[PDB]
């Protein structure tokens, strides 16, 4: 393992998730990036709501993506931002950085999930090419 | 992680969850534990037929766990087999042998499993203290 990739949503999963990631890019000397996603405001949304609700949406994603980071340790560059669908983009900033392991929660917050695994984590289970530590 | 745990069928998939468990166990300085359950011969067979397949079948089991011992280089010792359901087993080794996680492929061969996750490894990924690795 070269590079690990933590997907990270702020929940008690992510925060356990990150640790183990943290662990695993010292043990094996790879650099390790984190990843937040974060859902776009809707579009039915009328002025002014859309606009205060959009500026809101990307300082609570910027806000949990930092708490990654300070968990973490890594530098801001390493530090990603994805709008859409959690697994969608874990899936693509796994192929755009070429990670060679995702870490991530077996379940966590969002659209669908079960006490089994979260919707996301059963999609990046699904297509994910590289190796799934689910924590 | 201080114990490592990894489930074997003698699938390719497990022939590439073992590279993985490998390299985990020296990444960390672990120690490594290899598994192989076998399901238990049909009592309904009559005789002398099930104790013929009784003979075999172990001899297959005892097989499959020793390509896996010398893809790993564990000691006969930390190579241990189990007769029941593979993740009953899987669970039950992780347990006795206080694992910190374990390493198993996404798919496997046995009883049910679709194209997206084994039965077994459903099974461990929904009742397993430890991180699961998927691979």
């Amino acid at each position: 393992f070269k590079t690990i990739l933590l997907a990270y949503d702020g929940s008690e999963h992510a925060r356990r998730a990150a640790e183990v990631a943290k662990a695993e890019a010292e043990a094996h000397g790879a650099r390790l990036i984190v990843v937040h996603a974060y859902e776009p405001v809707p579009d039915y949304l009328g002025e002014p709501f859309f606009e205060e609700a959009l500026r809101r949406r990307l300082e609570r994603a910027e806000g949990v993506l930092e708490e990654a980071r300070a968990l973490t340790g890594v530098p801001k560059e390493d530090a990603l931002l994805l709008e859409g669908v959690p697994a969608e983009a874990i899936l693509q900033a796994a192929r755009a950085e070429k990670a060679d392991l995702i870490v991530m929660g077996t379940r966590g917050l969002g659209a669908l999930g079960s006490l089994f695994l979260g919707s996301q984590s059963q999609r990046v289970v699904a297509e994910a090419p590289c190796p799934v530590l689910l924590v």
